[PDB]
């Protein structure tokens, strides 16, 4: 059983790198790391995934992806990496990530989000590691990593914070707070500056109540 | 805390790339993951691992190490993945790998290696990658891979195979009986004949008893 | 969503001693640790299990099983104890537990298994502690415990094996050469000689092949 | 090896039931698993257990432990269960477990605590399943419970638990919304009214603030 494109041996599954448009049909119901990243493909179906329970990591990176189904992971219980980073994304359906209990990478870079789900985080217990950057969000949801108690690294870098907005006082004071876990590159190298306000370049853990209103929110 | 040069959060130490010549002092107790990849280390202080006992990632390639001290990597009982790659070594003291039993990844390429101790891999039970690719082998002791039942996934390729002596028939015999296992690149795509006679350019699998005599040995 | 009979909390369903005739309908699909010991359990639904991929113990011991249907573990990949203890076992399929590459503890004891198929627990490579005392086997089929390599506690005690046979010799010359690992009680204590002749009380181990005839096997 | 009071293999060393007065000398540094249950152990020298890393189950239970030194867990990172049911403790020193990131079952039943630390479970992200019935305690400290979200299962019955002091309303807040994973026995049953005030036999869950007052905190 292995996709003719693929090679396949053990629990993992390599697709990567096969100018693939779709996911192929025949991954083994047992694959644990599937490589599926720098293909062309631009859609998921939805249960595309339901059948894959035992996947550890889902390597997604690096395609054509421009909206995810909802549901799409809800069959990955198992699931510790997944990686989305490099595609086409603009949003996220509510829900997504609720079913991966056990999820402790998540890479969402280099795309372009302009915003997440108010949720979206809240069952990601065990998440260690969340990748943000190279995106085009403005702002971060309040009380949008409160429980998110594993986390140890995130990437928040070059994306168009506006710091003008009430809104971004979770983030900037969320920062501040949490500036050791705030870095660049990968590995994760300590960067605790690298959130900086868009149009004013300077750091987003510096904003004040004071310099921010409600009048420049949308 | 970290050591001066590197970063770290949570349980993640990341000196890779910081043009070091030693292991910095200061990794904490605690690391699971430690990258020391991409420096000009030259060498290891014997016990310099003795109280990294939480290992589970072990990534040391393209260094400068051209020995390794017998036992130093004798505490490290629950890694995982050990990344050796691109250093300089031209052997392997006996037993290095015994205590590794929960190894799963181990990573050997782009070196200097003239052969392998007899018992090398006896002990890595749940070994499922092993890279042996980019060496100077001639040879795999007989019943070397006996003792790696979980093994799913190998690299041979680009080693001087010296398939006119009678020591390369545990190999050729084995590599035709593990066909699907043997392959190349990262993440491994499989590749059966990549394993090939040096100069004669026939792949090692297809080896005869007829072809080969005890006279050519070394 | 939760069994009526039982009590559900995370991801442990506890159906023990209540008293139940059948596997009930509404374990979640989620359940990692699912108890149904010590109920009146007859038989099993072929697929009743087909649904929870996500188990890691499985808890079936003092039940009324008198058969298991073939294929019944074959979705538990991530199965890592399986507890069939005392229950009405004659005989396993073939295959039963080609599956389970995870699995690290399975009990069998206390039944009445007359035999074990001649590849019973070849894909076990993860097998750490395998109880088959108190049963009724006469001998292991030659080569049964060579594709075990993890192993480290054995029970064997409380059979009738059959030292006439010259098909004994493959267990005894087993234990004799691993006589550290034999054993007895709960938690497990070292006991080599409880594995005892039919009849003679004389321990396997001992057994020669000048005690033993061809003429007295099956 | 082995202590001679014991019996071990594989990673497993069983000391139960063997009247022992303290912790017996070389257990390896291997060991994963470790019971010293059903002794008479009645302290433990600072750091007995500092070369013990690799643990992941601490089996203490039914000693006469009276204290324990602080620090004493510091080493073990990698502990995931660690019974203490039924010693005879009074107290526990502050930071206790705060290095067992990884616990996921703690055992504290059955002894003589007459209060909880304040901090005492902030540190123990995925602890699971909590056992605090049948001491001595009166009520649990403001915020007790709050840095435990992967907890399914806890067991507070058979405490003495003061309902008419002010101070019992953090848990009788917290037991009311929590109110499914209050249980008995084991495996855990269902059995959220078991945890009940003195005297009055009524469910701490019903507690209500006007039936409270500060004047009778003694
Ligand atoms: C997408 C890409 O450029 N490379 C991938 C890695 O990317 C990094 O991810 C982290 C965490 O999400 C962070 O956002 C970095 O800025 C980003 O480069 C990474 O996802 C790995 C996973 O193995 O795959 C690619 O190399
Ligand atoms: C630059 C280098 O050596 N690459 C590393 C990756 O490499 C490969 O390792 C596999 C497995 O042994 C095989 O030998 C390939 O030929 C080789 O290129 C891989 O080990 C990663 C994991 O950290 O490290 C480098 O990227
Ligand atoms: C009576 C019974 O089946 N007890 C179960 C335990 O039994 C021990 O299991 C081991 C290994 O199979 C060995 O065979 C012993 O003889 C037997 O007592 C044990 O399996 C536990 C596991 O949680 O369940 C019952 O107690």
């Amino acid at each position: 059983a292995c996709p003719s494109q693929c090679s396949c041996s053990g629990t993992e599954v390599n697709c990567a790198g096969k100018s693939l448009a779709s996911v192929p049909a025949g991954i083994p119901t047992t694959t644990r790391v599937l490589y599926l990243n720098s293909n062309q493909i631009t859609k998921l179906e939805p249960g595309v995934f339901d059948r894959l329970a035992n996947l550890r990591e889902l390597h997604l990176w690096g395609n054509q992806l421009v909206s995810l189904p909802p549901g799409v992971f809800d069959n990955l219980a198992n699931l510790e990496k997944l990686w989305l980073n490099s595609n086409q994304l603009t949003s996220l359906p509510a829900g997504l990530f609720d079913r991966l209990v056990n999820l402790e990478h998540l890479g969402l870079c280099c795309m372009k989000l302009t915003e997440l789900p108010s949720g979206a985080f809240d069952k990601l217990t065990r998440l260690k590691q969340l990748g943000l950057d190279q995106n085009q969000l403005k702002s971060i949801p309040d009380g949008a990593f409160a429980r998110l108690p594993s986390l140890t690294h995130v990437w928040l870098h070059t994306n168009p914070w506006d710091c003008q907005c009430t809104d971004i006082l979770y983030l900037s004071g969320w920062v501040a707070q949490h500036s050791s876990i705030v870095g660049e590159g990968w590995p994760w190298r300590h960067s605790p500056d690298s959130a900086k306000c868009s149009g004013t370049n300077t750091p987003v853990r510096a904003v004040t109540e004071a310099s921010t209103s409600p009048s420049k929110c949308p």
